[PDB]
């Protein structure tokens, strides 16, 4: 897409050399925002091939409030893996957060609902947010959230949002969280009776792994298809209803994937 | 400040129009995004006179962890009153959970501390952050923070930093949340021993008020004077140490203030 290989050239000709957590050297820059108008078409990267499926599943676990594997596994799907305990228990992390903030005082926040409260009966709200940065159980969770904060804004029947993401790997996974929350404002917005907005990515520790550079060459060399786009077959009761297949994208053209190993 | 003129041309040239909760109409724009090299010269707006004062006192108290307004009227500032309850209390808010956010099993995080610690053994690090988003006590507080939530970075011993404002007032409160977290780096570096990189400032529903529009113009007018420069008169043993003398503004030579006021 050209807003991210625009992303990706900068980081090439501005990053500076940080060293990240595992010792592997990274390319990075702070700050960054790009702005994605969701009627323009789907935001999939198309110059190297990605996957929705993980994608989706990954998605609905989370509205489900789940923080263990065994609905990702149960579809084969291991990108939550790496990180799982002896159980399959990741701890406090999204999901988590997302449907059950735990108050000090023994309640449960559920934003997700809190949100499409707001957005149907207040839509002028500066305060539709939802954060997964709870401070107190960061300590619990395998790993600390990297899209920690998103804010969503109506306008015009539209449904626009931003995301604050903290922490970002440009070549692995910067798509991927792209599509995400993508799909999430669709899905969102199907339920508000609201036509897509924009989505605005802001990141702040933004960088390519120095053994990733031949790829990102590699990447930065081609040319942007059509952007696809998203169909949802059907319309669920809930935000909660939503199954893998309502799903479909059309009209995804993409040019070779590209493999970028990591190291440990 | 060019970037702040640029912002309040294009919310003029893009904003569309929203009402805000008082009925007072906006003209709003969703995500903004603009970076100031620290080095460049201290960000206080010029095309029209500002007071630095009530800032100062403001931020200190933040980093008290106070949230009663009792030290802001010992020197006479009153930003605060208008949303003040009978006895002062403001409710669990900014200085609350920079300080002692609390958490359900019966701890108070101070936030502060941690990040002065990550700065110091682990400017490497992709998370240091502060939160005053504390889902739980959003009910108790005021209002909600509009300053909700920032980042550290820190790059050839330059600290930068990332505030994610959901809600802006262009005219009225922009130019002083700038200064505010201008000043909190700066402090922040000193105790760092490092040096000042820069101050990125990201906003979610950026508006101008209706009945701002003259002042707008008449301030869009104006061609920005040189940055002044921030000077700490001292080193106190702490983040927590710093008084109001402690600081003193070099070479500020603002246009005239313009009032704007405001709705109820």
């Amino acid at each position: 897409m050209k807003q991210y290989l625009e992303l990706m050239q900068k980081v090439l000709d501005e990053g500076t050399q940080k060293n990240d957590r595992t010792g592997t050297g990274t390319l990075s820059i702070f700050g960054h925002q790009m702005r994605f108008n969701l009627q323009d078409g789907f935001p999939l990267v198309t110059t190297k091939r990605c996957h929705l499926r993980s994608i989706i599943h990954e998605l609905l676990w989370f509205l489900q409030g789940d923080t263990n594997i065994a609905y990702l596994h149960e579809n084969n799907v291991t990108i939550w893996d790496e990180w799982a305990d002896e159980n399959g228990d990741l701890g406090p992390v999204y999901g988590k957060q997302w449907r059950a903030w735990p108050t000090p005082d023994g309640r449960h926040i559920d934003q997700i609902t809190t949100v499409l409260n707001q957005l149907k009966n207040d839509p002028d709200s500066e305060r539709i947010i939802v954060s997964a940065w709870n401070v107190g159980e960061l300590d619990k969770m395998a790993l600390a959230p990297c899209h920690a904060f998103f804010q969503f804004y109506v306008a015009d029947g539209k449904l626009s949002c931003q995301l604050y993401q903290r922490s970002c790997d440009v070549f692995l996974g910067l798509p991927f969280n792209i599509a995400s929350y993508a799909l999430l404002v669709h899905m969102m917005a199907q339920q508000c009776d609201l036509e897509v907005g924009d989505f605005v990515w802001t990141g702040g520790d933004t960088h390519l792994y120095s053994n990733h550079m031949d790829q990102t060459h590699l990447q930065l060399s081609r040319e942007p298809r059509p952007l696809p786009k998203l169909i949802i077959k059907r319309k669920p009761e809930s935000i909660f209803d939503y199954r893998f297949e309502d799903f479909e994208i059309e009209g995804y053209d993409p040019h070779p994937g590209i493999k970028a190993p990591v190291a440990i």
